[PDB]
């Protein structure tokens, strides 16, 4: 990933999220399009954004529902053009397995949530971490999402799927989460509100990079 | 709700969702719109749907995020017109009440999915829904989603929440649930493919209203 940021764009209409991502393209060619935008301004967003700035994207829909929704909902993401589509652990290993699925049938690759990095994340989500992780392995994921607010859990996490995976990480900036720190175990790290809620975005991005 | 039934309309071509919704709505009042059909034909699918069948609308979008993302999810949810969102429990209690929050904002009603009906759901989830149901009930949760296929679970969730929650069940049909055995429980259950797919969605739905 380009200076091995993603911009994470949460922003809610699509002139203020055009702007931002323009602003910093020449800084990140990964971006994050999760529900606060698609949910208001539709999945066509996906494919204009991929065409505007020539960039990839992931689309952060957390899914997590059962086999036969997870098949559904992978599907009309790419079809919608998602590069990728991050997916949850917690609800077992054929629901991941039936998003791979789709993901083997389009061309496209799963990422894996194992751990979040917000504070509740730490009431049932921690405890299954590992496991989850182990199960991705068995699966054959080999992308992962990991929390940048717990460079230690971040260390374990990458202990398990191996050097060989691809590791990113959000909680970079608001959350608390240090770039540098990181990126001492995740691939590229995610950063939406330091970038995106800025003065000045490009100078945000810049100094990330700097830093 | 009307019959104890809630109709789980995941087909994904707006002409097809509101034909057989139409089909059935003599039988059911209240619709669950899930990412397949939103993904597929827009937001706007749910006000229509509202409008047309002057049905409740609960956006089963399994919320699933940090707090500030939930509230930017659950903010353009009632946007669109939604009279309830689900919300997953797992990610904790911050996440919850985030959504909570909005809800309250909003004048609408968040359900907390507790345990997954699916095979799945055995590995992770479910040894943590009755503490994600007691993390509901120390929130102020008064309505909730659990499995139709596991009623021991169920039975198990209904005692954590008291008898004054409102309680819907999905898995019913198509994932090995039973209506009656459900409803022992749940205050309503959700069927989605086996009426929606069915040759005659009015008659499979009669038929389940029937065996009630
Ligand atoms: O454990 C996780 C998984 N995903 N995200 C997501 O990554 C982005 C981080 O944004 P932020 O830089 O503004 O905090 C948001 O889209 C958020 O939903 C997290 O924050 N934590
Ligand atoms: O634990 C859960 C939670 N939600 N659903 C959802 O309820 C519906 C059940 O549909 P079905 O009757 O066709 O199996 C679908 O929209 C599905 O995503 C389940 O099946 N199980």
């Amino acid at each position: 990933v380009m200076n091995r940021l993603i911009l994470a764009m949460d922003l809610m209409n699509r002139d203020d999220a055009l702007r931002v991502t323009g602003e910093v393209r020449e800084y990140i060619d990964t971006v994050k399009i999760g529900y606060p935008l698609v949910l208001s301004e539709g999945m066509d967003i996906i494919a204009e954004f991929r065409k505007r700035f020539g960039c990839r994207i992931i689309a952060d829909f957390k899914v997590a529902d059962i086999p036969e929704t997870n098949e559904k909902i992978c599907r009309a993401t790419f079809k919608a053009g998602a590069d990728a589509i991050i997916v949850h652990g917690f609800p077992g290993a054929d629901s991941v397995r039936a998003c791979l699925n789709v993901a083997e049938e389009m061309g496209r690759e799963v990422f894996l949530l194992t751990e979040m990095a917000h504070p509740g994340a730490e009431m049932f989500i921690q405890g299954a971490a590992d496991e989850i992780a182990r199960m991705g392995v068995d699966l054959g994921v080999k992308n992962y999402v990991g929390p940048s607010t717990r460079p230690e859990r971040l260390s374990r996490l990458r202990e398990i799927i191996g050097q060989d995976s691809f590791l990113i990480s959000p909680g970079v900036g608001a959350q608390g989460g240090d770039p540098g720190e990181t990126l001492r175990f995740a691939d590229a790290i995610i950063v939406g509100r330091s970038i995106y809620l800025a003065d000045n975005p490009a100078a945000a991005a810049a100094g990330i990079i700097e830093s």
